[PDB]
């Protein structure tokens, strides 16, 4: 292990920690977006408090809020053509991110 | 015997390769569908003939057509939210397939 | 060398020629079986004469007749149990032999 | 230790296959070929499983397929992935039954 | 290597193979129990086929079914007692094995 | 000296736990298992506490739940984290009772 190896290992470690920190901040902003969308566009019964009392994981809460927002805003033809199926019960993931983006811009154009 | 059953496994793997040939054919069908989209919704300057004359690979032509279609139909707000970035210049792949699906949905709803 | 070396060599040569003769008889029986199957269960368009006019090797004719017989008689519930996928478009050999044996059983029970 | 982890994974896979075979064989063939009574008669587990598989073939897979695909009428010595083909054909037969 | 060493090595190998056999039987019983519990007490959405289609390992399927059984039968205070916490997000393991023995206890007393 | 301070903190924690267990056990199980009579019979303080815990499990936690979490019907030798789980289960059962 020479000086160049020491420097490259140190830089790689620093960059990895910086990327982890950025990922934590991104998760923070995602939690924000779920909270605000649930408060603004969805009923009080879908609040994180009552869902946690019913015993659902945080990720389950996020995806349930996302699916409800998509059904509320995004039309059924748009769902059937984005996700290739009508049912959203098994479309959590990147395609769910697409549907929720479509709803996010749907509410913008609705306003 | 053992030889009979191992050759059975061999030709079953050949059968899997046949299925790979089929999915290649399906990919080619997707390619011609993207070509139809490009002709229908994009300028004549982005034709495969002129792009090949300028010296671009076929995959490069398809991804350029897909990126142009996404920018044309998918609004920039969805583009940013989906790719997690505004620029599409380095988003070729499964995310690009999702974006061109969204573009197909956009033209369907536009009609 | 002592004569025992030829006591094995002389017999080995004769046995090799006998095995070659048996192989020729087996090939003749295989050709006869393919001819009978093609005449009995498959259409006139798959005749050896017209296939040779279209320019296909004899082995290609045999494997095409076998494949058509398998698709005609053996149902997918066994094609996906032996070859593991429905179609055998590029598949022939030991699984093809097992499948044509199964097709012979199928026609025997059909009669 | 991941080598032993994958060994345990393979153990789980064969255990699941044995589970499926047993849950169908007890309800299909007889109680005389139960694991307990076979062990009392003195057969190893692999011998018990292969004997049950051969009985499954003899029950579902017809003799013509036995003597054509497996090339022998007797399933006494055909064991291998040819026995795998035979038990797959038996699974198809019981599915359509 | 004397006869005592030979005999003890042979018996050790035989006992090791027998123990592996017993482990196979135990894992088969575990698979049967998980399948029966999932079929009897849990919804069809948590079936092994659909979970494998969604892309989860077999052990992940087992622990997910176990967690659902614990949440359905084992009350939340019982969870806070045994698992020492409310969330079963990462409690999978032998504590979860105790909790699913509790779930089977609850169905025995519920019948 | 802060090491001894933290040791005293842990001492107070376990003393409070012992006091709570004794107070609930006196009103729930019996006075035959009182600390004084158990000490007279010749059991150490930790042995008294673990015996009271096991009796609490055997009272509130029914034997089915016992063998479910303890993984053995007999609580005679399950002591440890499993025993803590069982006594928290007893607390839960008396809370819902």
């Amino acid at each position: 292990l020479s000086i160049n190896e020491r420097i490259t290992k140190e830089l790689a470690e620093v960059e990895e920690r910086e990327r982890i920190e950025k990922q934590l901040l991104l998760e923070a902003e995602r939690i924000n977006e779920i909270d605000t969308l649930a408060k603004a566009h969805l009923s009080n019964h879908f609040n994180k408090e009552v869902l946690l009392a019913k015993g659902y994981t945080l990720k389950d809460i996020m995806q349930a809020q996302r699916r409800e927002l998509v059904r509320k805003f995004v039309p059924i033809e748009q769902i059937k053509a984005i996700a290739k199926v009508s049912d959203i019960s098994h479309i959590d993931g990147e395609i769910l991110e697409q549907l929720v983006s479509l709803a996010k811009v749907n509410i913008k154009l609705r306003k």
